[PDB]
């Protein structure tokens, strides 16, 4: 038995990448880097079950047709891994391509990191009262698992609504040509080394709505996503005076104007 | 059903050296150079559906993974390789210097020679940004072609949108786009054929002669390329002539390659053989 | 037939980390290491005797328990004989083995197979290959065997303690594996003559005949064995205090650590301690003779380490709570 | 036929080494190193012939002990008889030989189950292979063999004394193997002409006739060799006294000699020296003999300072007792 | 189909060189070295159509003579007459070649019974380095090659010209290999741009139809493979001047070559030279043809100056000789 | 069918060694470095034909001695018998044999077993690997082999001279195996022109016909057999006095060498040489002849001076000699 989805606490910005990952998986994978113990291969697990013939997870060539597939060693791979997410995204086995990184040790190659479409990182809790909360969950968990879920039970069925209410809304895009003018402007005022950027935030942002509910697209949905899938790809050099993430800011800011 | 051929957004530097390449087999290939994007790939699977021993069906395009041996690549025992399904096929390339071995190689070897005759392509790629090939390996290849990125938003939102609409609907977009990609095999076809028609005047082959030679260029390479190029080129403009201009247009991009790497200055690559060909004609 | 082990003289840090990881197994294993002689294992071996007793399925290779599905084994699982007493077995892997007894061979028993809720000891860790060790990080941490292959699958649970010694002055394992251990202490040299003279003189007296000696310390090593039983009876009944876990929290989080890997093991540390004294509750004196043995080989900064570890955690220790 | 022992010009100080192991055979062992030539490797393959007698049973190949039900191997254990003399046997191994016969596979016995409480001669233990070096670390000092390689695991008694050779130009032991050793003896070229001709002479008359060349020595060989069993028995007689056995300890403590291992050898070596004289009381000036041979290997120094690692042995020995 | 050798257009050197190499089968063979272009690689290919017929015993794993002499090799000395009057062969050796392939294993023949009295041509000799370059180091200027390996005991004889050739910007080879070669010819690309057309010419009228250019070049390429053939019967008549023997000494021991390998080559290659223009005698002319690309291959090393290779050879000789 | 040894022109240091050799083959061997060509390996393998006999044990592979002391192998032990006088064999080792042909395993006869009292040539030894270098080093000076690899325990008797070649230009000997070599001797190329122009006239004439030159140099080459036979019987009754003997030490104890077995050649080597000119009384001019050759390797380099070894050796000579 394993946490429910709704017992990470704190910690957010995986959630928000893998289930706009799930509702649309043609955007690809998620690339996320952090420590041993935090806990990244707790919360993926959680998002293992909950999840929507009769139809009702993979960890590292064939049964992949439908689920996600975690690898739990590519950050150490030193080649081929390029020939499986080459074939993933090439119809003859659409899967999601969520992985795990490490900071230190193998950090992949350029030529490969820009296969990847979305990439979230991991920061320190620095709060008594919130790490006291999870050793106390934890406790009270390793007490006796099958009580523990029931309690959060309910929530789980209201988010199983949600995900598939949010999947069957593809054609709500209406998306603005002018804002696809400014947003590959903004793209393009950077160094981007390719077209694969576009692509990928034209077709994340938009869906993002389709979790709201709501039909139109503007400023605000796309700020939230746009550093998220737009900095692993600003390799610009090894002079990193501050995280590229704030360069992103930056450059949003002087463009839309905040 | 893939994309077709003409929908791809600028970048006629490929195209034409591809294009060329198709209709000269003697050629001896492309080593498309550039970043990381901007449709390596996607172009030449586009190529593959455009096309109609000693002595016939569709053409096929035969690919091999970056991790491979001599298992598959030699094909060995009356088992046919990889390289034994492209008699009248192309066979693609990629990342060819993290190939560490002498299989790429042989692959160069077994071109120009129709003893198992397989007679296909071979055009090369990867290299993005990671130390240039070997100065003996990489001259045994016909042009060096250059991608650069689109900078400018008017094309860049533009060329999104028709990806998007691709991903609408993958069928009935063919045959509105059917027209333009039948005028260009009719057009590869029939040029296929006045190739072997072609005169050149004694008088430009010791003028290409004396361009060659006064650059420092190491070989005769540079000298048996060219002129099959030109001829190809011109063959395929539905003429039987050359002129200074047209050769003009073949020099740049097959002969960049075999340049001098002493970084002395910091003389432009194509610069010099652009002032090198004004020097040398009344251009 | 070896040496008891209440007849070290000294090195008392080492016998309170392993008499407190044995007392609950929820603990993560421990890391020994220092100087060449001091008795790295002239103690770990004579852990023998010491040891208290479970009850096993009767004719099970697998060392089985009654019920306990989550890690019951096949034969009582699918298909489903009374259990005896048995004692707790310690088992050692040499140096220098092949990998077919580590892992299974095709079903036979593996090394691990004979080492369920028993002790692994390791001799020497930073001179194993860099094959076998890298096959003890996939079974623990993950409380499973995985070897299936040959074309016939085979299932196994695999748990143990993991305890090992080696030489600082060669080399420390991976940087990786050593947040698998979860306690680390080290031994240093005594230079007190007397001591000296203590240890040559008992070394000597035990080599002239081994029987007559050993039966003369019989009367207090038993106590051991009539005390520690106690330990694991009391255990369920420590409560912690709000107060204590936001400050075990608190001391933690204000050093650069991994997260929510070293609260949770001191949580488990001193709250077992106690029960090993004979109390029902925890005091500020326990957390101060466990948070330095837990917190050490977490602490990652710069290279430089001009201060000391335990000196840092005893001072920011002090700082938080007052003392 | 082989060199006698008693022929040897020279070379006082490795001379009694050997014979100190020989009549205790628990001190460890002594490994010589020195510069090429000098004859270490005859002295060692000569010592054969003065050898004593031990009692073995019959029809094993482990030699086991007649007596000390605590030391049955295998089956006579469980059969607790043919008891037998026998004199003890010397094997070294050769440089290049495989795994395969120095533990053992198939149970056949391997190169360590024939040198049970012999004598283990290694040629050039400089180079060995570093890999097969690893087998053996622990299981000297240790007692006990275990051998895992197929279908069989056995524990497996093993002790010897492990004498080698070695020449200081082609690298340096390993700083976790140079301890298992007890003693270790340096060896410098002869510098007198007289004694160079007459090894000259010695060796060229040998060379000449083997056989007539033993009786000229043979009342000499057999006058040493009932020495060493009378030795070998008034061994459990003498006694160190209190204050003596505090003065030597200090010793160990100003050197800063890392592990409790060089006062337990230190101290085992000058009852047996005294034993060889026939006395029955030690005395200060005969551990002085045996101390600066003893505390020279074990000694971590500044990488060059300023010493040959023999005076500040005897400075220390000088400090402490007075001479 | 491959391209006719009289059909190449200048290197008026080189083509010399393996001229001179095939009509005398024991000088050593040449390494040509130059830059990328000018065909290396085109000519060894050219010349394997136009060679000689040799006798050769049948169902022989090696060539071998069928009975010149004594047979002193493998069985066919005491078994001992089938002839097929083959044609000797071309055999190369790839770069990723294994040490076994080249001499054999458990008995199989290698790539050296192929390549035994005939043409081994060695493709970029300057990259292949230690593995595979230590067993051809007695094979040549021997005659016999030795096999012991895996229990398979034999003798080989085996003697080759080993043609080789290289790139002159990846490094030189070390001296012991760079002596077994006879010449040494230096290849430098055409310039005048008058000459470049009829060479791509040329080409281009091959690649268009490699059938109807043969019989362009038949009768002229079937009146150089009788020249030759001619010029081995005439061979065993010349008669060197005894003077010029003393003057040619003069010139190697004034230039300080290395060794004495250095004045059997030189004669052998004017002799054979002199035979290959018709007459029977030898001049001074056929001497200086030769002797300029002999010698200039083992000159020694010296960065101190700027003297380039062959011009201090011809400074000497004209020094030296007349004129 | 090879090249005569009594044709050799000129290099008469390089030809004393390989006689006295063979007329004592109790020296350590020798050693023989220099340029390319000059016919290193020439002149040793043209001394096949030329050595003398001696009696051999029926047909063992191991080349037992009947009439000697108690070195006839291990099975032909029990008997303490067909005598056959035969003729004594030189066998190489090539530059990658493996493993399986120099010690021997399978009880397969081993390469050294075969090679017993014969000679042992070691082409190009300046290449070899850091392996097959070990085992060989122990063979030599003992005298005794010990193969204990697969399943076969086996202690051969195995003797050689250890004849070996190469070229300075490409490593240095490891310390050890520097010092199993016997003598040392030095090649320079000759600068005459007359000489060279009769040793190419030599080689060609040889090259013309492999027979017919043989009954030229039979006379000059069969008076060598009876001149080496007559020698190797009259050594033993020549004896060095008493006064020398003293003296040739003390030159040793001036040159600061290391060890004791750089004087022992000596005093056997000088004894070699009169009795090879017949007299029966060593003096001087008999041992200053060798003295140069015997210790000019056997001496610490130290590149910090610049002296040639050949100069130092002869200039102490008569520091005690008065010369
Ligand atoms: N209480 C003690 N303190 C120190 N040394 C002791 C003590 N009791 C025994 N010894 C001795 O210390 C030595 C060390 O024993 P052991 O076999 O464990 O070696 P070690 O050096 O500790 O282990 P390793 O060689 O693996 O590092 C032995 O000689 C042992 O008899
Ligand atoms: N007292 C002595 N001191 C030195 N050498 C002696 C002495 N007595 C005899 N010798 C002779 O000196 C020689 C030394 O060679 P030996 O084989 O003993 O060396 P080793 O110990 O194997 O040397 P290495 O250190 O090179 O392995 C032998 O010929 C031996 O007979
Ligand atoms: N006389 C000639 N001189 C130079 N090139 C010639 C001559 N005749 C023909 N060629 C042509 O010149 C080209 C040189 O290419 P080729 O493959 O022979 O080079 P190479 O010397 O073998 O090169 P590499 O060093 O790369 O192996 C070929 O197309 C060959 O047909
Ligand atoms: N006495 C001699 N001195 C010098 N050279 C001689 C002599 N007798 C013959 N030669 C000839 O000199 C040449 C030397 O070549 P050889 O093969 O003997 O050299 P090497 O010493 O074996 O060389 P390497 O060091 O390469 O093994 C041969 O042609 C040989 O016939
Ligand atoms: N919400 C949470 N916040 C903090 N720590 C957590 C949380 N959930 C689980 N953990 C802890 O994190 C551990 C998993 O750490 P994790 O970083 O996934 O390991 P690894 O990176 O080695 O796979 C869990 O076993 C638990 O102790
Ligand atoms: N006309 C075009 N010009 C440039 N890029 C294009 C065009 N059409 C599609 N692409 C992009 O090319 C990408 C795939 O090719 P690419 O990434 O270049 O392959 P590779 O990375 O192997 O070179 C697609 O993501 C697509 O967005
Ligand atoms: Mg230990
Ligand atoms: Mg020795
Ligand atoms: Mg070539
Ligand atoms: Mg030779």
């Amino acid at each position: 038995v394993v946490f429910p989805f709704t017992a990470i606490v704190g910690q957010e910005e995986m959630k928000l990448a893998l289930l706009l990952n799930v509702i649309d998986p043609k955007i690809g994978g998620v690339m996320i880097m952090g420590d041993r113990g935090t806990g990244k291969s707790t919360t993926i697990r959680a998002l293992a079950d909950l999840l929507p013939i009769e139809f009702k997870m993979v960890d590292l060539l064939a049964k992949a047709n439908r689920g996600i597939l975690y690898v739990d060693e590519v950050n150490l791979l030193d080649d081929h891994l390029v020939d499986v997410l080459l074939d993933s995204a090439a119809s003859g086995a659409r899967f999601v391509l969520v992985g795990s990184g490490n900071p230190e040790e193998g950090e992949l190659r350029p030529q490969l990191l820009d296969r990847f479409g979305m990439h979230a990182e991991i920061h320190t809790v620095k709060e008594p009262a919130l790490r006291v909360q999870i050793v106390e969950q934890r406790s009270e968990f390793d007490q006796n698992p099958p009580t523990f879920l029931e309690k959060y039970n309910p929530e789980q069925t209201a988010l199983q609504k949600k995900i598939v209410e949010a999947q069957k809304l593809l054609p709500e895009v209406k998306l603005d040509y002018d804002l696809r003018v400014k947003i590959s402007e903004v793209c393009s005022e950077l160094d981007v080394d390719g077209l694969r950027g576009d692509i990928v935030t034209n077709r994340a942002a938009k869906a993002l709505t389709a979790y709201e509910g709501r039909t139109e697209v503007t400023v605000d949905d796309i700020r939230r996503v746009i550093t998220l899938c737009l900095r692993h790809r600003l390799r610009k050099d090894p002079l990193e005076s501050i995280d590229s993430g704030y360069k992103v800011e930056k450059v949003f800011a002087r463009i839309f104007g905040v």
